[PDB]
């Protein structure tokens, strides 16, 4: 139980591997996605290991909302004036991919509907 | 100003328009979207009128987390045990359809990448 958990996200948090870090505070970390689906695609993750949104606790409320505030602030810092889409994925149907909560922020192009 | 605001979502919050309500507390409402893009497709909106995520105050961090906590409990009470996708749309490039903050929860099918 190392601080930041046992996923590849734990390695980014403990600075064991480099990443394109846009923002860091004592609660979270935001960085550019390796496989960008939009001219701007970044991730906001908590430093606390929550394996899935499905198992977040009621008192993680503040932390989850902070991810969104940091997502919206980083979107403004990067010049996303025409808008953006935020995404949280759970499980197989969601395409969660990694067992650590993350918020996607995408913009720089028109996003379409449905959202996949 | 009136309780819940001057959008279509205000009318829902004051029970002027019908919605099938999944969940209600003093801070938010969850109900089925009437243009569903998945076998399950519901919204969680704050009872407080924030026009868009891009104009959310740091005073709104707790409420934003609350939307995602109620989002994941509703998904579980509706039986989305294979997963789901949570979306917030900001502005023109994000396809924001209503100027009142809303969380989409979609499930009951495989969601694809990219998410629009
Ligand atoms: C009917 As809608 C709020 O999913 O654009």
């Amino acid at each position: 139980a190392r601080p930041g958990g046992d996923t590849i996200f734990g390695k980014i948090i403990r600075k064991e591997i480099p990443a394109k870090i846009i923002f860091e505070d004592d609660r979270c970390l935001a960085f550019h996605d390796i496989s960008p689906q939009a001219p701007t695609h970044f991730l906001v993750i908590p430093k606390k290991h929550i394996s899935a949104i499905s198992v977040a606790e009621d008192d993680d409320e503040s932390l989850l909302g902070h991810l969104m505030i940091v997502g919206k602030k980083c979107a403004a810092d990067l010049g996303l004036n025409k808008g953006y889409r935020m995404v949280v994925n759970e499980g197989s149907d969601g395409g969660q991919s990694v067992y650590h909560v993350h918020l996607h922020v995408l913009g720089g192009r028109q996003m379409h509907w449905p959202p996949g």
